[PDB]
């Protein structure tokens, strides 16, 4: 469907085997392209990276991690979660990659922030924190409604519809007031006969206020972030070794450091060792995915604009950390299946599994942070940064954070060979740069997240390498 | 564990193998009691029902259905989703029952109702809709804070915190103005390079408010709906196939219609018809599961205050339609994976897959309704039922809601077998109620309806733990 079949024969060379250069590879296949991909890793998927058992990263500070999760027990290092509009899925659907929903929102995970507040540093749920602020900021709103303040923009049947509504969302007292809810939960569940339960009390309004409690409450409708959430059975890279296969093994050349880029009177020609040896293969077109950053490097022909423009895709820090905890403490005693908790420290959050619900063991992904609260952890040993997790996460979920530890396994992107970043970021933001990199250079195309519109997400990745497709095949066609 | 081990030798025969019943046995054979459940339909689990191929079932009007739904393709007539609070989901550890998430939230999905503006009859995303809700809302919080309207009740801080939130959460302009959001969607989906996609433009103030495009957000909150939900994998009955497996088939009489329980000198005695033959059976103990509305009709030795007291849990209507189609066009076209539409039609709600996700075919629940709104259904045949479901789900997805049709399956709880009912809503903690926790002799009732959870599983449940408790206690003493 993306584009016809090619007549004759074509060759293109695809650098990096992540996203954007399988699918290239793959899409260029079923056009009939004879097609090469050249990847440093061992691996398939770059960024699209889950640890597993077995699963040995040395890190550009030379320090070695060997993850020991249970046979079945994962977490996505890089890419974890994709929204509905995002053709990921369809290539899921395309590759027979099963998908089962991500709980990327949860009424029962906390959130803990430091305020000038009696809340500061105090967990509270999600259930509770949103029932206390749409309640206080209902009745506020109400109260501005009934005491005239907005009679100049809502008309007297407005104001009687804005008020109904307030009511119900805010779950208001008769007379307007927010005096707590039983969606806030409850201290003792509502059971048989005169066992009524009894509700979680509300905080008083100032201190709901002043908390920031409701800080993250926005994050539910990032349109790439809010609910329904998918995410692959058993690890997002499922979807880039269901490429791999299709590809075939004998059209990528694993363990392949490209050193050399070039653009050749026959098209381009690259040169990489693998296995020890100088190879060079040459193609009539080639596709760069190595990230922008990293193409400075090689050996090339490109024009200066072009290496300046490369240059305006700031790599970024991001990283996480996952531990094996052979019990599932979250489900057993906190009622939390799936979901994060969200804090304003370091560890920015903490995610509960998807998969294994009511299970014995789980992997929780003690953090996942980025920008400066990735650099708290960049620098750290392995070992530091779960000490550092461990700690930080006790604050939110007590002492039980602290127990039943099996094992864990650490990435930061920044720090991670062949990426050297989580994502890009253009100075200035189109960019400038970002348009000069979409015109092919001679017979090189550049393709990756960050020549699009979606940068640090799949459909970004892909959708750029559908569109180089696109244009080599209709450069051929003439 | 419920209860330690009862000594000696005692016997309770349990009347209904839904959640309550199955349950009750279930805990009473862990302690050592002689446990025997009669289950008059052929299957456990009752108001627990989900229908797959080959299902069939005779309603009260005497009209049969039989289900054709492809292999492993189902839907939940009954129950169908559990929040992390109940007890349901513990049982289906111990049970080994593997769940997964129920997709209860869809920024995707539609809303549509009718109204006095332009948006009646229209369909609009949840999060186009949340975005203009909350945007215009956070806006005119905003403007009246600025103005000085709520100084009396928030400081400079407090307003300065407020207006912070407020911005961030209606994704207001620099200047605080609500000027539309990436939050609404795209019309064209943003892609690479210059392919931007085209952001879904806001509707106005008025509109939203007068459109009443809201009115379904609170559901989000419900305590016993947020966010995350589970279901179990395969069906919700796979929980009482799974008690009946514990139980064991020789310890439960399908097929089995009570048909007297009384209290006599030897404890209880219940006769019921299987297969055509009347039997009787007699235990120290009865704990009765049967719909309460449905109890009278047994022969029975019941003070009269206790048989008041039963017609005050006064049933209830609800039902569903499931209907197979041969494409999943709501996936491929309207990018929507599980989740429900909401609207003010009859059909009330239209509730999509949490399974098969990426498959070549799938059961949509054209309808999910209740009271009013589910009587518009009851007396129509199964055709004129799906029919509609049809013409309304049209209404809201569109032609393609018509086509790629294969097969469909009703259900209407007060018109059928054994229910008469989806659950109880009782008369005016009422007088009946509490009359009803109490024993009558060696006759106990559990169910749903005597609960703080009714038309929850959780609360079938906990009763029958607790009258279990009660019974256990008594041989105790
Ligand atoms: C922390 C984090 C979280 C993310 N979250 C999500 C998410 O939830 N959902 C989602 O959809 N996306 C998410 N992503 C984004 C997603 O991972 C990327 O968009 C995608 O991996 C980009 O694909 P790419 O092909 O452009 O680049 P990459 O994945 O970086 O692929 C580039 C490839 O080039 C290779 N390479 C580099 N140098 C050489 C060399 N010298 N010679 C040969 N090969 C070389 C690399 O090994 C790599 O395989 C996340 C990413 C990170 C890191
Ligand atoms: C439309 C609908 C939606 C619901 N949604 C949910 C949901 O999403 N989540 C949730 O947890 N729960 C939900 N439920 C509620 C759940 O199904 C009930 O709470 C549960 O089934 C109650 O169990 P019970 O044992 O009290 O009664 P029942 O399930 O009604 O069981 C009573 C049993 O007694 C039997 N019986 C009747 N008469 C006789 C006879 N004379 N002799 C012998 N046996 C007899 C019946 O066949 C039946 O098996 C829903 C219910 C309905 C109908
Ligand atoms: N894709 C991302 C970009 C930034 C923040 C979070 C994510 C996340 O989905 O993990
Ligand atoms: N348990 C029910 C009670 C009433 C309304 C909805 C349901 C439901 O969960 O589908």
């Amino acid at each position: 469907d993306l584009i016809g079949k090619v007549k004759g024969s074509h060759s293109v060379v695809v650098l990096g085997g992540g996203p954007a250069g399988l699918c290239s590879a793959f899409e260029l296949q079923k056009a009939g392209y004879k097609v090469t991909v050249l990847e440093a890793r061992t691996r398939p998927g770059g960024r699209v990276w889950t640890a597993r058992g077995g699963s040995e990263e040395t890190d550009l500070s030379g320090e070695t991690q060997k993850c020991t999760f249970s046979e079945g027990h994962f977490y996505n290092v890089g890419a974890t979660r994709i929204p509905q509009s995002h053709i990921t899925l369809d290539y899921c659907r395309e590759l027979g990659v099963e998908i089962q929903g991500f709980g990327n929102q949860n009424a029962n995970t906390f959130v803990n922030y430091q305020s000038d507040t009696s809340l500061s540093g105090q967990s509270v749920t999600y259930r509770a924190a949103k029932a206390d602020t749409f309640g206080y900021m209902s009745e506020l709103l109400k109260k501005a409604t009934d005491q005239g303040a907005l009679d100049q923009v809502l008309s007297r049947e407005d104001k009687d519809a804005l008020s109904e509504f307030l009511s119900d969302f805010g779950d208001l007292s008769d007379d307007g007031r927010y005096l707590g809810s039983s969606r806030r939960g409850y201290d003792s569940e509502p059971g048989a006969g005169l066992n009524f339960g009894t509700e979680k009390k509300p905080f008083a309004m100032q201190e709901v206020i002043r908390s920031g409690i409701g800080r993250n409450f926005s994050f539910d409708f990032g349109y790439d972030q809010a609910m329904m959430m998918f995410t692959p059975v058993g690890g997002m890279d499922r979807i880039y070794y269901a490429f791999q296969d299709r590809i075939g093994t004998d059209n990528i050349v694993f363990g392949a450091e490209v050193t050399s880029m070039k653009n050749v009177s026959e098209g381009v020609t690259v040169e990489y060792t693998a296995g020890g040896s100088k190879k060079s293969i040459t193609a009539d077109y080639a596709i760069c995915t190595i990230p922008p950053h990293l193409v400075g490097r090689l050996q090339n022909n490109l024009p200066g604009d072009v290496l300046t423009a490369l240059k305006a895709a700031k790599p970024s820090s991001s990283g996480k950390l996952g531990i094996e905890y052979s019990r599932r403490w979250w489900e057993t005693e906190d009622r939390i299946y799936g979901g994060a908790s969200n804090t304003d420290k370091d560890i920015s959050q903490i995610m509960f599994p998807y998969d294994h619900y009511n299970s014995d063991r789980g992997v929780v992904v003690a953090y996942y942070s980025s920008g400066k609260r990735q650099e708290a952890f960049e620098s750290l040993t392995h070992r530091q940064r779960l000490a550092k997790a461990i700690a930080e996460g006790s604050e939110i979920h007590g002492e039980k954070y602290t127990r039943d530890i099996s094992s864990s396994f650490s990435g930061s992107w920044r720090r991670t060979k062949y990426s050297e970043s989580a994502w890009a970021n253009w100075a200035g933001s189109a960019t400038p740069e970002y348009e000069k990199l979409l015109e092919p250079v001679d017979k090189i195309y550049f393709a990756g997240d960050h020549l699009s519109n979606a940068i640090a997400w799949q459909h970004g990745a892909l959708t750029s390498a559908r569109d180089v497709v696109t244009h080599i095949h209709e450069r051929v066609a003439q």
